[PDB]
């Protein structure tokens, strides 16, 4: 009860920016964990025991993949913290217990493979679930984990709070499909521009948790330049093995996705970072003014990206 974690000075004032890099030391990623959802929500959100037992069946979950691994998960877990931390008062208590949760969950079990690849391969999981395939998975799995004896970290939530946090998990996870994405910040868009937002409005607090959960989940394009380029490799490494799986379908894959075509990665992060990742980051921050250092930092990265292009690195 009276067992704080505490971190080493660097790490203790480095977590508290949005562009802190989690290291490679995956033996501290657990109490890094602890450490935010104790300043977050509280030492009293979630019994250590049960915290600790669930973090690591978690971990346990998450696949030995370039990209979608438990590193991802909690890199994903530390931009919500700041965005939570950065806007003390917006958001309810569920929220807070709720979201860190989300996002350490949000990408559970991943096999390295879209979607789309999953509806080629025929996989099971795509007859299962039609639309966000993998991201209802990864809501299974929370669920299931959350079953297990001595998980249920809600246990002391009320049968209707504990519906509403698995519901705020839910659309937090769903809303991680970025084929989803496009829609909801468009939406965000008109609500903001026409001045018809409302935060008191359920529908509206989804889709702006839905938006959060798009700039936690692509959060790497916010990082320094190293870490940010560093990441990318681990992306593509990815991307490729799907474009080589699509191939042994007898399907010509996309460019992203075709590691013959390695040559035209620099233009391609350009289009990512004009049609996904500043749109994202904008309308997030006219909705919460104080996460501005994420679009300042993915601003940056495009400029660093339009140097390689310009053969200056
Ligand atoms: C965090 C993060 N999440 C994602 C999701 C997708 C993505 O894609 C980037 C891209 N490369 C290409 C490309 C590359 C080589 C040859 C031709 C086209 C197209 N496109 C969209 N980047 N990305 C990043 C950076
Ligand atoms: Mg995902
Ligand atoms: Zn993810």
């Amino acid at each position: 009860g009276l067992m704080q974690f505490t971190l080493p000075v660097r790490l203790c004032k480095e977590i508290e920016l949005f562009h802190f890099d989690i290291g490679p030391f995956e033996n501290m990623w657990p109490g890094i964990f602890v450490y935010m959802v104790h300043r977050s929500c509280g030492t009293s959100c979630f019994e250590l025991e049960k915290l600790c037992r669930f973090i690591m069946s978690v971990k346990k979950n998450y696949r030995r993949v370039p990209y979608h691994n438990w590193k991802h998960a909690v890199t994903v877990a530390h931009c919500m913290y700041a965005i939570l931390q950065n806007n003390h008062t917006l958001f309810t208590d569920l929220e807070r217990k709720g979201l860190l949760i989300a996002c350490l969950c949000h990408d559970l079990d991943h096999r390295g493979f879209s979607n789309s690849y999953l509806q080629k391969f025929d996989h099971p999981l795509a007859a299962l679930y039609s639309t966000s395939t993998m991201e209802q998975h990864h809501f299974s799995q929370t669920v299931s984990i959350l079953q297990l004896e001595g998980h249920n970290i809600f246990s002391t939530l009320s049968s209707s709070e504990y519906e509403q946090v698995l519901e705020i998990i839910r659309k937090a996870i769903i809303a991680t499909d970025l084929a989803l994405y496009f829609g909801n910040r468009k939406q965000l868009e008109e609500m903001y521009q026409t001045g018809s937002l409302n935060l008191n409005n359920q529908s509206h607090r989804d889709r702006v948790i839905g938006l959060m959960m798009t700039a936690c989940d692509l959060c790497s394009v916010t990082k320094l330049w190293p870490v940010t380029k560093l990441t990318a490799n681990d992306i593509y490494a990815e991307f490729w093995a799907e474009g080589d799986e699509m191939k042994k379908l007898g399907i010509q894959p996309i460019p992203m996705m075709d590691r013959d075509k390695k040559d035209e990665v620099p233009q391609g992060q350009l289009g990512f970072y004009n049609a996904v990742a500043i749109p994202c980051y904008t309308t997030l921050t006219q909705i919460l003014p104080p996460t501005e250092p994420l679009l300042k930092a993915c601003r940056d990265n495009l400029s660093q990206w339009e140097k390689v292009i310009r053969g200056e690195e």
